[PDB]
């Protein structure tokens, strides 16, 4: 359309994205070599096991030569398309965009591009197939946040039984309402100083208001009370008793325990009735949710080796236990349920999920979500699905572009840490001021604050 900005390229001199793609995406995949290897260091040195990983970790070595050689993206092939189910999308993405190639091509479809050929090399091999090449990586970075897990842990079971009165009736739940909102869009990078409060009292206090202050001066859009009225208001609301919210998910380990923590509030507070995870199909931007990824998250919990809280009788045990056994019960009554759809990793943008995708999921998943009372969409990736990754200025209103998310009749609320060039609906001078502050400590790239992941937006649409 004559006035809706193109996407960024990995072209775009000096951006983020550019950075990214030539000297990040390197990086990734020697890491995935370097784990693979690490891997293959804990089975036998021979077999069909054996020479199908060492046949992968030479199809990496070369795939990441063609990013550095900044070759043409080939299309996938027939055999490629049926073993490893890839989608025909990518296909039609090439044809119409002939000969584009890794040094200058749309950041947005290049970089699920990259995961899906990874994928394949897997797939291929019987051996791999379901093999999680990031899930090492995963498990390592979970593993490091044993302290504010356990301090999660220990506030879900002091809060229960104030949680139950307050969905038996309110001003305390709104803090509390912020501050599972804050730590789930923050995931892993959320100071300890929220989340060292770990009671009620602790959260109420002056302790807990700067925390939240701290927290919310770095978030430089915020539509919170947005969301807060739409579930209050759902939950006050003499007819229809059903409260549906939905997880757009982003990275596994404490971001997802987080995104769980904010289910499970909602859940026992009363302000939803049934909480709808949709997670990715294939390993995928190194982090991302898988449906075993969930399952991997609960048994982590469980196990002493894993996070270390003593004793089965420590408080901190015991904290954790519950919460595990909760996430069971929470499945098997179906007020927790998990998903996953190819449609999250495909190149589409989420301008896509909408009646008019009729190839890939699109117009399914947009009838279905049509249904939430809420769908929140985590992280810097979603974002850019949302906003279709384009050049809009960064004051462009938010409902401009989401595109058809505006109008479509999904409500939705975007918890995104800024990590990436694309950035919108701010207030006027604030991407001058942050630049110029950015800009003391990063010469030529004050631009990049909003890369950084040290700030971060809460976007809230009716979808009317
Ligand atoms: O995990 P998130 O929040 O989706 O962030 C993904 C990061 O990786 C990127 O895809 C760049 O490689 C950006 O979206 C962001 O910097
Ligand atoms: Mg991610």
């Amino acid at each position: 359309h004559m006035t809706i900005p193109g996407r960024f390229m990995t072209i775009d001199k000096g951006t983020f994205g550019e950075y990214t793609a030539s000297t990040r995406w390197p990086i990734i995949i020697q890491n995935a070599i370097d784990d693979l290897s690490k891997h293959q260091e804990t089975e036998k040195s021979n077999g069909t096991k054996f020479e199908q990983g060492e046949v992968i970790k030479k199809e990496l070595k070369e795939f990441r030569q063609e990013i550095i050689d900044r070759v043409p993206l080939r299309p996938f092939t027939e055999e490629e398309i049926k073993i490893a189910n890839v989608p025909l999308s990518f296909n039609e993405y090439l044809k119409k965009h002939p000969e584009v190639n890794w040094g200058a091509v749309e950041w947005l479809f290049s970089e699920v591009y990259l995961y899906r050929r990874v994928n394949v090399l897997f797939q291929r091999q019987c051996e791999w197939a379901k093999f999680d090449i990031f899930n090492r990586l995963k498990q390592s970075t979970f593993e490091s946040s044993f302290y504010g897990v356990v301090e999660l842990a220990l506030r879900y079971e002091n809060l229960l039984p104030q949680l139950r009165e307050m969905k038996q009736n309110d001003d305390i739940l709104k803090v509390l309402f912020k501050e599972f909102i804050e730590i789930s869009l923050w995931g892993n990078a959320t100071d300890l100083s929220l989340l060292t409060n770990a009671t009620l009292e602790d959260i109420k206090s002056i302790q807990g208001a700067k925390a939240r202050a701290a927290s919310e001066s770095k978030i430089v859009v915020n539509d919170t009370e947005k969301a807060w009225e739409v579930l209050t208001k759902a939950r006050a609301d003499a007819n229809s008793r059903e409260i549906r919210v939905d997880f757009v998910l982003d990275n596994s380990g404490f971001e997802l325990y987080a995104d769980l923590m904010l289910a499970a509030f909602l859940l026992q507070s009363g302000l939803a009735t049934k909480c709808i995870f949709h997670a990715k199909d294939i390993p995928y931007m190194v982090s991302d949710v898988m449906l075993k990824d969930f399952d991997i998250l609960v048994h982590d919990l469980r196990d002493r080796e894993f996070f270390p809280s003593g004793e089965p009788s420590t408080k901190e045990s015991r904290a954790l236990d519950l919460f595990a056994g909760e996430m069971e019960k929470f499945v098997s009554s179906g007020k927790i349920e998990f998903r996953e759809d190819s449609f999250w990793t495909t190149e589409l943008d989420y301008w896509n999920l909408d009646a008019n995708e009729t190839k890939y999921h699109g117009s399914i998943l947009h009838k279905d979500l049509q249904k939430s009372n809420l769908v929140i969409f985590k992280g810097d990736l979603n974002y850019r699905k949302l906003t279709g990754d384009r050049k809009w200025p960064r004051t462009t209103k938010w409902e401009t572009a989401i595109g058809p998310l505006a109008t479509n009749g999904i409500t939705s609320l975007s918890l995104r840490t800024c990590k990436a060039d694309v950035q919108v609906a701010l207030p006027e001078g604030l991407d001058a001021k942050l630049s110029q502050e950015w800009e003391k400590e990063n010469p030529g790239r004050g631009s990049w604050w909003c890369c950084s992941g040290k700030w971060a937006v809460i976007c809230f649409c009716s979808g009317i």
